[PDB]
RNA sequence: AAAAA
């Protein structure tokens, strides 16, 4: 059978990753995800509306000294095949700048660029992550007070 | 090592799935894809949140023929393993019901339950879609009048 | 809030 398989799915982690590629739809949340990993590498794949947000989230990585790969832009937000292929060639270019414990947090962005990430984390082996939130009912965003960040799937 | 052959795509057919399952936030969308799709079966999951919309689904479902299996419940819209059990449970329960061709419609719940939903049609080797719209910027809402069904994956 | 909004 060719059928794939999700042998490890759920759970939490409370720091581990040394690097953390993005799909990006707002800046709050991958400042989060970077102040609780602590990675040494970063990659981020934006659309042309969040591009700007990537490019906020990249300058206060570089400050703290973390090696960013891109923003790199998908024409389509719609498209999980375009989010696919550009999480992978990041994935692939954080390797091969010497990267090892790689995770792919695909909150940000549609839902077809978290899937198209999602695929691309389970063909490269490894682990996808999501930031898990209530909603903050008085300023309208999501509440970071309460930010879990959940396991999808660990190849 | 998990492999996705074939992702991407827009379908448009009222004849080419006889069941789909939803993962279920709102009504709207689901009927929307009720419409299009015309299936003969439908598969709802749902929170206790969202369980009154997914009921409001199955009613009108109910009420054009259609066969509805479900809504069941997961406790946890932010995790994706119950999510997961509860498509694959029902994926089955619409091929024993004789259903031979269904569908996975991503679009509604949490994205760890569409997460979910995504990982239980994989494994069960059905296709998964999505409902894309444009941003209507003047109601600030998605543009149902721009609706239309993309491809996630279709398994081999 | 659970269709990037």
């Amino acid at each position: 059978l060719t059928r794939n398989r999700f042998p490890r799915v759920g759970g939490v982690s409370e720091s581990q990753w040394e690097g953390v590629v993005f799909t990006v739809s707002n800046e709050s949340v991958p400042r989060w995800v970077m102040a609780q990993i602590q990675p040494a590498y970063m990659g981020l794949v934006a659309t042309q509306a969040s591009l700007a947000a990537a490019e906020a989230v990249a300058a206060v990585a570089r400050r703290r000294g973390i090696e960013v790969h891109g923003p790199l832009q998908v024409a389509d937000p719609n498209d999980p095949a375009a989010s696919r292929s550009q999480v992978a060639l990041l994935l692939s270019e954080l390797r091969r700048a010497g990267c090892r414990e790689i995770a792919v947090d695909l909150t940000g962005g549609k839902l077809p660029m978290s899937l198209g990430a999602f695929m691309a984390a389970e063909e490269a082996g490894v682990a996808s992550l999501y930031v898990a939130t209530d909603f903050d009912k008085h300023l309208k965003v999501p509440d970071m007070r309460t930010a879990t960040l959940r396991q999808i799937s660990q190849p």
